Formats: structure tokens, sequence, C-alpha cells
């Protein structure tokens, strides 16, 4: 796999330590689309509305099975560690429309 997980579920926005590395979530779009890491960095996803959005790697991208994070409400917050270069594309599973990708270098 390219990626680990370290909340399976999704957790408090608050809990994110100011500094983290996070792609904002607001108006129905990824406030960060092309996101520009290092290998070994967390990447932290946070909805900052009521619309309920998650990030979605198809089957091939950081493994064999497809990464479907778990729906964010408001103020919470989803994680993702990549573990290897690369470049990883991911959508939200109902807002197909929304788009964005991680850089890892
Ligand atoms: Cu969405
Ligand atoms: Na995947
Ligand atoms: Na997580």
């Amino acid at each position: 796999d390219k990626a680990t997980i370290p909340s399976e579920s999704p957790f408090a926005a608050a809990e994110v330590a100011d500094g983290a590395i996070v792609v904002d979530i607001a108006k129905m779009k990824y406030e960060t689309p092309e996101l520009h890491v290092k290998v070994g960095d967390t990447v932290t996803w946070i909805n900052r509305e009521a619309m309920p959005h998650n990030v979605h790697f198809v089957a091939g991208v950081l493994g064999e099975a497809a990464l479907k994070g778990p729906m964010m409400k408001k103020e919470q917050a989803y994680s993702l560690t990549f573990t290897e270069a690369g470049t990883y594309d991911y959508h939200c599973t109902p807002h197909g429309f929304m788009r964005g990708k991680v850089v890892v270098e």
C-alpha cells in the first residue's frame, strides 16, 4: 500500500495541531486541490461545512483496493499518511465533481 490510515473513523478537527498539513473542504471544493508533501507526511482533510464529504482514491491508486474514506460531518477530520512517492488523485464519493490530488515527493 502507498498510504496508512491513522484513524479509520473521522475525528475532531480540534485535535489537529496548528501547523499540521491540512486540506480544507468548503463550498463543495477541496480548497487545496494539488498538495505537495514529502514521503512520510500525514495529510488531514477537514470538513468545514455541513454537507458531508470524504476522500476517495479508486482501486489501484493507494493500493490493490480502493481507499474510500469515511464521510466527514462539519468540523470532522480524516488523515492519510503517504508512504511512497508519486501522485495520487482522489474525489468525493457522492460529489464526483470534487477532485483533488496529493503529490508525494
Ligand atoms: Cu463531497
Ligand atoms: Na486506492
Ligand atoms: Na485518519
